[PDB]
């Protein structure tokens, strides 16, 4: 496929953006509070082009469950595109009440309207169960009580991501009933190009019917997708979804529309995953269209990472694209796991991705850290082995 931003020169710039605990420069909240660790991000380019960027906020070590605050920061302005730190507002909450799990930002942009998604739990309870807390108390296992289950939350801003309503728990009506686990996203929704807004959730979407300032939500079942989905529409004018597999080996893929429904999920072996979240992004709709996809391109290790491009009509196959390891960051741990991208509103990829100082090995003690990366298609398209 002819690419005409292959004539551009490469560009790509890459840093810290929420920084662990351990880090010189630390990101707390203005109430002096802080974390050991960032995990999960998100990032949406909002219509003003400015950049909201969310994460787990995990206060007292990096797992899953325990005290964790939905925190994020924008850019400045509208028009820095998130270039340098400098542009990067310092960190804020979107919620953090009580001692319990906020968690599992999935935004979507509607004009304007920004809706966040969000999974909660309480903060005695774990997927697991039985997980020992900082202070000293013993987890129950997530079930299908009111009490005892994953909750699903929207927040909403209209002000450009400067403030945000009081969370709604949309449960009853999104969540089927007696599910123990969720989780919506983590990642990105997307707004389709005949108008509805879908966002992407544990054996679901999560549809927005209506029209902007007067959505209303419906969920589509997805027998066979993943806990952890990403969704975009591909240049056929259908629907794709790429989820992490319940086993490490390959993405699972499906495709479909809202009024017809979706194909079974089938294992992509063009794909590799080590079952882990990864996302995906339409990039454009013009010639040449371009789906977008980045993950750990390794069946056992999240630390692959590698962004690429499909322009087929479908998705069905994607380029090598390039390993983010080609350019490196130094003294923010050892880079790779969950990631989110947005199209910024100067043409580049933003993406957020997960790492690890691996300071305390697989253990909870171990610092991580979000690496924000800007880069043009042309990055991708000349790398060593695309
Ligand atoms: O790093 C992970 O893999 C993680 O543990 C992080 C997430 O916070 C958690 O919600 C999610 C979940 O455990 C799996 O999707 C299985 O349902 O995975």
């Amino acid at each position: 496929v002819n690419d005409p931003a292959k004539d551009a020169t490469p560009y790509h710039v890459e840093f810290p953006l929420f920084r662990s605990a351990n880090m010189a420069s630390a990101d707390k909240l203005s109430t002096g509070v802080g974390f050991h660790s960032f995990r999960i991000p998100a990032v949406v380019r909002t219509t003003t082009g400015r950049i909201l960027a969310f994460a787990e906020g995990r206060r007292h070590d990096n797992r899953d469950f325990g005290d964790i605050n939905l925190v994020y920061k924008r850019t400045k302005t509208t028009s820095d595109n998130g270039a340098t730190l400098s542009d990067w507002e310092s960190l804020r909450e979107v919620v953090g009440s009580g001692d319990g799990t906020w968690g599992n930002p999935t935004p979507v942009v509607d004009n304007g309207t920004i809706y966040l998604f969000l999974s909660w739990n309480n903060g005695s309870y774990s997927q697991k169960g039985g997980d020992e807390l900082p202070d000293g108390t013993i987890t129950k296992k997530i079930d299908t009580t009111w009490y005892g289950r994953r909750h699903l939350y929207l927040t909403t801003s209209t002000d450009d991501g400067n403030t945000w309503s009081k969370p709604q728990d949309l449960t009853k009506e999104l969540t089927p009933d007696g599910w123990s686990w969720d989780a919506v996203g983590p990642g990105n929704g997307i707004k389709l190009s005949s108008g509805e807004l879908v966002v992407p959730a544990m054996g679901r979407n999560i549809v927005g019917r209506g029209t902007p300032g007067q959505r209303t939500w419906s969920v589509q079942r997805l027998n066979g997708a993943g806990a952890e989905g990403t969704v975009c529409e591909t240049p056929d004018g259908k629907l794709y979804r790429n989820d992490r597999p319940s086993k490490a080996g390959y993405r699972i893929v499906a495709r479909g529309t809202l009024s017809d429904g979706f194909s079974d999920f089938a294992s992509d072996s063009g794909l590799p995953d080590p079952a882990c979240q990864g996302s995906v992004l339409k990039y454009n709709t013009d010639a040449p269209p371009r789906t977008i996809f980045l993950n750990s391109a390794s069946s056992d290790s999240r630390r692959q990472m590698r962004v690429r491009i499909s322009y087929d009509a479908d998705a069905a196959k994607y380029d090598y694209g390039r390993k983010l390891a080609d350019a490196p960051v130094s003294g923010a741990g050892y880079e790779g796991g969950y990631s989110s991208m947005t199209k910024t509103a100067d043409y580049k990829i933003g993406a957020l991705v997960e790492s690890d100082f691996f300071n305390d090995g697989t253990g909870g003690g171990s610092y991580r850290s979000i690496i924000w990366r800007r880069f043009n298609l042309s990055w991708i398209l000349n790398g060593p082995n695309n």
